[PDB]
């Protein structure tokens, strides 16, 4: 019915019919859209106390928890959904992952190279498209796939 990975689902709030991927984790309100050799994504990565290397160029000691994590992700993904933000500029400024200085770009990369869990995300996201939280070794991550 659906690409893959799409389910529908039922807001809570509104009653309205909305879309949740299960593999990006991304939901949104419209009917989803419509594989590649190599994708191109950027990232925003938010580590936490049990990231396999907690630490970053913003932190020497990361110290959150993976919900205070999560709570960060979750009020990116507002802020670049509501267009008070660019995804660029909270990458720049907040991704724990040292492609920060690159506002995020982690270039191009083929099946089996990234963890994962955004491996599968990546390539499930349509160009253009970000995902929700998605959850590695390395942290939660919002991912954005460029090409
Ligand atoms: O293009 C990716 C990139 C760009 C700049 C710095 C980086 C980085 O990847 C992770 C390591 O640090």
């Amino acid at each position: 019915k659906l690409p893959p990975g799409w389910e529908k689902a039922m807001s809570r709030s509104s009653g309205r019919v909305y879309y949740f991927n299960h593999i990006t984790n991304a939901s949104q309100w419209e009917r989803p859209s419509g594989e590649p050799a190599r994708v191109r994504c950027s990232h925003l990565l938010v580590k936490h106390s049990q990231s396999r290397r907690p630490s970053s160029w913003r932190q020497e000691k990361i110290t959150r928890t993976k919900e205070e994590a999560l709570e960060l992700i979750n009020g990116y993904i507002q802020k670049i959904k509501s267009g008070e933000e660019d995804f660029e500029s909270l990458a720049s400024q907040f991704s724990d992952c040292s492609s920060a200085k690159a506002r995020g770009d982690l270039g191009a990369f083929s099946r089996g190279q990234m963890q994962k869990p955004f491996e599968d995300a990546s390539f499930a996201l349509r160009t253009g498209e970000m995902s929700g939280p998605v959850f590695t070794d390395s942290g939660i991550h919002i991912i954005l796939r460029t090409e």
